[PDB]
DNA sequence: AGCACTGT
DNA sequence: ATCACAGTGCT
C-alpha cells in the first residue's frame, strides 16, 4: 500500500466484441475482416467495431464503410439492427450480461462499459494461496499470459510464442527462487484466476477477450491493451518504471483528453515517467489538489481507486442524431421521435425491472439545436413515475417545448439535431 | 441540478 | 454527417 501493491486487480476487456457478437451469430464471418456498422444510407454506415484481420488493412472505428472498403475490398459488414426508426444495440447489451454473469461466478466486477469490467482478484488470492500451500506454480497454468518487461537481460527468441514463454519462464523461475516479492507472488496468482476466468468466458460464450492484471485499475487497464488479441498481460510494480519512461502520457486512463494535453504543455514532457520529477505540491498547483495528488501517485504505479461493486448500468438511455437537413424542424416531427425514443425506453426499464428489482425515477431529456458548438444545448430532470412510453414522451416535450422560438402552429425552430431520453435515479423495489 | 470532460 | 451510449467531477 505505501508502494500501491496492497490490491490484485484485473481488467477483462472483450476483443472486437460487437464484432465477436456477429461472428458467434453468422459462422460465415468468423475469421475473416469484418466490422460491424450502423445505418447503411451514409457512406455505407459508420464503423463501430472492426474485427483484427480488418486492423491489418488499416480499418478503423469511426470510419465510413465505403472508405473501409477502400482499404479492404473483402471487407464483410454486419448490420445494427434498426428499431423504431434509429439504431437498437439490444443484442449487444444482452451479450454484455452473459459476460458478466460469468465474471461475477469469480469476484466482485465493476461494469466500466458494454465490453469490459474491472475485478478485484485480492481476496480469490488468497483462497487460492492458501489451496496448494507452498506448491509452484507451473507455467501450465499461465498459457497465454506475457509477463511485462521480460525477457530481459542475457540467457524461441525470433517468434512472438517463444518471447513470451522465455519471459514468463525468467518471472516463474524468480518467484519459486524467493527472488521476487509477496505482490509479485500475488499478481502471480491473480494471472491464474484470469486465465480461468477468460476459458470459462469462452467456453460458455464463445467469446475471446484480454485482460490486464496489476495492482489498480490504471495499470490493469494499460497492461490490457499490450498485448491484444485473446492474450492477458501482467505488469508488476517492478514494471512501471521502464514501462512508464517511454509511455506516452495520452495512453493513460482520463489523460487522453484535455488534461493530458495541458500536463504535456505545462510541463514540458512526453512520457508518464517525466512527471516523477515534480513535487506533489507542484503538480497540484498547475491541475488541482486532486489530479495533482493523483498524479503524482500514478506516475509511480501507485493509485487507489477502488473496484465497485457495481455489474449494472447505473442509467438506461436512448437518443438519436438528425444531422444536416434531417434536423427536425415541425412540432409532430419531434413528438413522432419523443415517442420511438420513449417506447424504446419503456420495453428497456421494463425488463430492467424485472431482470435486477429496482425502477428509475428521474427521467432525464436532452436536445441540441442546429448550430451549438457542446454535444448538447439543454438537460432537464422531470419526475418517472410509470413506465408509459406516451406519458415519458409527454413530459419530455412539456420539458422541451419552451425551447421552440416560433409562432408557425406545426413549426419548430432552431431544428433539432439530437434528443437524449435518461432514466436515472433507481432505486430497490 | 445543469454542465464539461472522458471513455467504449 | 459518424453515431449511441455511459461514468465522473465541478460548481
Ligand atoms: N457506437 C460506438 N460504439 C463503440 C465505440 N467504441 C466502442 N464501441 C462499441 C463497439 C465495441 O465492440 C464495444 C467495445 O469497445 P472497445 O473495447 O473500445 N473496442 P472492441 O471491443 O470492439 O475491440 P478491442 O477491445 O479488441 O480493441 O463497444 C464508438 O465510438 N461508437
Ligand atoms: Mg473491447
Ligand atoms: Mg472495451
Amino acid at each position: 500500500m505505501a508502494t500501491g501493491q496492497d490490491r490484485v486487480v484485473a481488467l477483462v476487456d472483450m476483443d472486437c466484441f460487437f464484432v465477436q457478437v456477429e461472428q458467434r451469430q453468422n459462422p460465415h464471418l468468423r475469421n475473416k475482416p469484418c466490422a460491424v456498422v450502423q445505418y447503411k444510407s451514409w457512406k455505407g454506415g459508420g464503423i463501430i467495431a472492426v474485427s483484427y484481420e480488418a486492423r491489418a488493412f488499416g480499418v478503423t472505428r469511426s470510419m465510413w464503410a465505403d472508405d473501409a472498403k477502400k482499404l479492404c475490398p473483402d471487407l464483410l459488414l454486419a448490420q445494427v439492427r434498426e428499431s423504431r426508426g434509429k439504431a437498437n444495440l439490444t443484442k449487444y447489451r444482452e451479450a454484455s450480461v452473459e459476460v458478466m454473469e460469468i465474471m461475477s461466478r469469480f469476484a466482485v466486477i465493476e461494469r466500466a462499459s458494454i465490453d469490459e469490467a474491472y475485478v478485484d482478484l485480492t481476496s480469490a488470492v488468497q483462497e487460492r494461496l492458501q489451496k496448494l500451500q507452498g506448491q509452484p506454480i507451473s507455467a501450465d497454468l499461465l498459457p497465454s499470459t506475457y509477463i511485462e518487461g521480460l525477457p530481459q537481460g542475457p540467457t524461441e527468441t525470433v517468434q512472438k510464442e517463444g518471447m513470451r514463454k522465455q519471459g514468463l519462464f525468467q518471472w516463474l523461475d524468480s518467484l519459486q527462487i524467493d527472488n521476487l516479492t509477496s505482490p509479485d507472488l500475488q499478481l502471480t496468482v491473480g494471472a491464474v484466476i484470469v486465465e480461468e476466468m477468460r476459458a470459462a468466458i469462452e467456453r460458455e460464450t464463445g467469446f475471446q477477450c484480454s485482460a490486464g492484471i496489476s495492482h489498480n485499475k490504471v495499470l490493469a487497464k494499460l497492461a490490457c491493451g499490450l498485448n491484444k488479441p485473446n492474450r492477458q498481460t501482467l505488469v508488476s510494480h517492478g514494471s512501471v518504471p521502464q514501462l512508464f519512461s517511454q509511455m506516452p502520457i495520452r495512453k493513460i486512463r482520463s489523460l487522453g483528453g484535455k488534461l493530458g494535453a495541458s500536463v504535456i504543455e505545462i510541463l514540458g514532457i512526453e512520457y508518464m515517467g517525466e512527471l516523477t520529477q515534480f513535487t506533489e505540491s507542484q503538480l497540484q498547483s498547475h491541475f488541482g489538489e486532486k489530479n495533482g495528488s493523483w498524479l503524482y501517485a500514478m506516475c509511480r504505479g501507485i493509485e487507489h481507486d477502488p473496484v465497485k461493486p457495481r455489474q449494472l448500468p447505473k442509467t438506461i438511455g436512448c437518443s438519436k442524431n438528425f444531422p444536416g437537413k434531417t434536423a427536425l424542424a415541425t412540432r409532430e416531427q419531434v413528438q413522432w421521435w419523443l415517442l420511438q425514443l420513449a417506447q424504446e425506453l419503456e420495453e428497456r426499464l421494463t425488463k430492467d425491472r424485472n431482470d435486477n428489482d429496482r425502477v428509475a425515477t428521474q427521467l432525464v431529456v436532452s436536445i441540441r439545436v442546429q448550430g451549438d458548438k457542446r454535444l448538447s444545448s439543454l438537460r432537464r430532470c422531470c419526475a418517472l413515475t410509470r413506465y408509459d412510453a406516451h406519458k415519458m414522451s409527454h413530459d419530455a416535450f412539456t420539458v422541451i417545448k419552451n425551447m421552440n422560438t416560433s409562432g408557425i402552429q406545426t413549426e419548430w425552430s432552431p431544428p433539432l439535431t439530437m434528443l437524449f431520453l435518461c432514466a436515472t435515479k433507481f432505486s430497490a423495489s
